[PDB]
């Protein structure tokens, strides 16, 4: 189950944010580089303060991912299947991409068991609605944009790292 915009009360874009092109054949992994959560309601005030971040502090539009996938094991939404993310605040890259974001920071700490299940279960249902390709790499932030210092989790890519499309 999805926690969408209006449920955990999202913002609206400061201004419209382009279509991506379906289907994707990369999915990327990102740490928001916030305090990770345990419930959804404190995952809710998280994914509002990266909102809130994002457009007052990066000076984005709106939330720089298209999914969050919190430490209680639910996802939630920021701009979705349909829309551009600014992940990689490169337009080659997030025009081919979707961003799954894992609120944390994980350079030492893990993804919860609950983190990775569900990381499984939204890939299948990415495939399944035809956003992502059957043939896609999910591959990390910090394999794209080396010098980027923001992408470094290593204990998050590491989870990944004998999973079958990860590059
Ligand atoms: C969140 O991170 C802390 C470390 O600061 C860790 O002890 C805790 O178990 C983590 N919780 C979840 C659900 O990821």
């Amino acid at each position: 189950d999805f926690v969408e915009r209006q449920q955990w009360l999202a913002q609206p874009p400061q201004k419209e944010i382009p279509d991506l092109e379906l289907p994707v054949g990369l999915v990327i992994a990102l740490p928001t580089n916030s305090e990770n959560c345990s419930t959804q309601a404190i995952c809710v005030l998280r994914v509002r303060l990266l909102q809130t971040y994002d457009i007052e502090s990066s000076q984005k539009c709106d939330i720089a991912y298209n999914f969050l996938i919190g430490g209680d094991g639910n996802v939630y939404v920021g701009r979705g299947w349909n829309k551009m993310g600014a992940h990689m605040n490169n337009i080659n890259y997030d025009s081919q991409s979707l961003s799954f974001a894992y609120i944390g920071s994980f350079k030492t700490i893990q993804p919860s068991a609950k983190q990775l299940s569900v990381t499984r279960l939204l890939l299948e249902r990415g495939v399944k609605l035809g956003k992502i390709a059957p043939s896609y790499r999910f591959t990390a932030s910090s394999k794209l944009m080396p010098s980027v210092t923001d992408f470094k989790a290593d204990a998050l890519y590491a989870s990944f790292a004998n999973w079958t499309h990860w590059s």
